[PDB]
């Protein structure tokens, strides 16, 4: 059976379902897997999990594929490209990859939105973030959702730390301290041992990382979020939101369509 149907939700307890996924850019992708087939696997994965909020990185097919197909399913979407996408250094590419944020229109109202270009000690980086304030149409309850993709690879630890810090400061401005509860999705490109992780875990935004709740004592991150590194997280205001559920890890048409595992959580307000 296909991997999307191999994973099970673990009960931790009308919730808000958040999906976090580096989907692996087309231009950046023995035999190999064609774009036509692979994009379908990506779409089939999203439809199976039917999230309220979808946060993506490495999207280089936003305008031809994901926005028109997800719009038809009731998702309002926002896209923000990297200023110098590495996708452009590839022959026959489809343009720049970037971050993308989708949410169900029939359940949320957009309050405000911010396309952030991350800086690192005043330096303008190639990494971006999108932060949106959403309003739940049924309860009027407001929360902020952010999606980011931090700089990859060994050797950029101090750089990730700095740009992570800039993001934290931006979110702190938007959420006016803690007046507005917060959820952050990302490929942070750092293991829990890096400083940028420790900054998020110790920020005065009082964030916690969702997938830790899948571990035996709930006190440690999962052994990997790729398909041997743990690089993806979902962060949430620990005093305003609780995790009711999380999608557990895995172990041709059965190919997983990305080198990062999708993260999925169900949230509700405390
Ligand atoms: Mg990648
Ligand atoms: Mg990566």
């Amino acid at each position: 059976r296909p991997p999307r149907f191999q994973r099970d939700f673990v009960d931790l307890r009308p919730p808000i379902r958040v999906m976090q996924w580096n989907i692996l850019a087309q231009a950046l992708g023995v035999e190999a897997l064609k774009w036509e087939e692979r994009k379908c696997l990506i779409l089939e994965e999203i439809l199976a999990y039917q999230p309220d909020i979808l946060c993506l990185q490495e999207v280089d097919h936003y305008f031809d594929t994901f926005q028109p197909l997800l719009s038809r399913l009731g998702y309002q979407g926002t896209f923000f490209p990297k200023p110098w996408s590495p996708c452009l250094d590839v022959e026959h590419n489809n343009g720049p990859d970037g971050c993308a944020l989708f949410f169900l229109q029939n359940r949320f109202k957009l309050v405000n939105s911010a396309n952030i270009r991350l800086t690192a000690m005043t330096l303008k980086t190639n990494q971006v973030a999108i932060a949106q304030t959403l309003e739940c149409k049924e309860s009027g309850r407001q929360f902020c959702i952010a999606v980011t993709h931090l700089k990859a690879r060994t050797g950029w630890e101090r750089f990730r730390s700095a740009q992570g810090c800039d993001l934290l400061q931006n979110l702190q401005n938007i959420t006016q301290g803690a007046k507005i509860p917060l959820i952050v999705c990302g490929d942070f490109n750092a293991e829990p041992t890096e400083e940028v992780y420790k900054h998020f875990a110790s920020s005065s935004l009082n964030l916690n990382s969702a997938y830790k709740l899948l571990s035996a004592d709930g006190q440690s991150e999962p052994p990997y979020t790729t398909w041997r590194h743990t690089l993806d997280y979902i962060w949430y205001s620990k005093h305003a939101l609780n995790v009711r559920s999380a999608l557990d890890l895995l172990t041709p048409s059965f190919n997983y369509p990305s080198d990062h595992l999708s993260l999925v959580c169900d949230f509700s307000f405390t």
